[PDB]
């Protein structure tokens, strides 16, 4: 079974359902309505990633995706500024940002009903095996994002299973170097595609809100 | 009056609901319909862009943002396969792209109710000026394609008008290069974007169909 599978690797996952619940209770206290928040995602543009936004989409009026290949916000620091002017009238903004990884019904990693993450995976072939371009621009730079992990790559256990860690955590990196430069809350972690039929699932691995200025003013892990 | 700006510097300009009453019809003759339609768009991301994609979401039901800085689609190819995954079963896609430009209230180019395209007159005055970055790498590509712009940006009679001339001419030859690659419709050229109580304007510069194979089935232009 697939859910098997997840609570094994990943012991604190939470349902799509248990996540938005979860964060929606949370940034309730801190002035996070329906319809003066931002919803901006950092999430593969795979379709198999919609489920999420969906999800927050429901309880946040409008979004605004700011994801590229593999999760990365590749927009920078001006697609940053760009999503700022979406944010309603006295509003706040909560950006979801993650990695994510298929799982099949036989639980598999790496993949679910072709290869999931497609782009992270491809890069990371790339990266190890290099370890032992305006018309695929994008792609190119999250090659780049896994260099440094490809000696984790090759000794990893489970390699579907360190890559989208690895993944995360270079995003982690990226999303916090480009706030600080530029309310807003960050969820971060690791999303997980499950077959049709079933709920998919995110590992939290950053919640925290920060402020117009630049620092942390909370932070729930 | 803006009226008048708009149809001084671009004449064939029509309105929103002009632009998609006529390409909904044409495509209609295709097979193009409201639930069998994937709608990509490749606009930049400021929010002024979103009438378009509204105007063409009413017609056409789900959606794809494809679009970077400036309107680039610099997903590349790798961003164009995970497009080609939101098509619907038996479904076909229908790409808008565009450069766009503000107009105000006081018929002034390159501004609208600050710089719009902030990406694209950014980008210029980097690459006229020299005519004489993970945390930024989208504007550096958009930098990129204009650079072969810039003499043109120089000799310009007026700036504001020439810069989105020159920033759809550059995506278009990276979008048909993509496509080349890789039914699909394509429409292509100049979004204007208009005081908030009036309409926005649309150059059409590029209409056509094109097969699974790679050629054009059609040619609307
Ligand atoms: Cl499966
Ligand atoms: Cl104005
Ligand atoms: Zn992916
Ligand atoms: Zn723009």
């Amino acid at each position: 079974v697939t859910l098997t599978a997840v609570k094994k690797a990943f012991p604190d996952a939470l349902t799509n359902a248990e996540l938005v619940a979860m964060v929606s209770k949370r940034l309730s206290q801190f002035g996070y309505h329906k319809y003066n928040t931002l919803l901006a995602t950092s999430l593969c543009r795979d379709e198999v990633t919609r489920p999420l936004e969906q999800d927050f989409g429901e309880v946040y009026g409008k979004h605004f995706t700011m994801g590229g290949l593999a999760g990365f916000p590749f927009g920078g620091l001006t697609g940053f500024g760009a999503m700022a002017g979406h944010i309603p009238d006295g509003g706040s903004c909560l950006l979801i940002y993650g990695s994510h990884v298929g799982v099949s019904w036989e639980g598999k990693w790496g993949t679910v009903a072709g290869a999931c993450c497609g782009s992270a995976v491809a890069a990371a072939q790339a990266v190890t095996q290099a370890y032992q371009d305006p018309l695929d621009a994008q792609q190119g730079y999250v090659r780049d994002m896994l260099r440094p992990y490809a000696a984790t790559l090759s000794e990893a256990e489970d390699v579907m299973v360190t890559l989208p860690v690895s993944v995360y955590d270079a995003q982690q990196k990226l999303v916090t170097r480009i706030l600080d430069e530029g309310q807003i809350a960050v969820v971060g972690g690791i999303q997980i595609n499950t077959p049709k039929e079933m709920s998919d699932f995110f590992v939290v691995r950053r919640f925290c809100i920060r402020d117009s200025s630049g620092n942390m003013v909370e932070n729930f892990m």
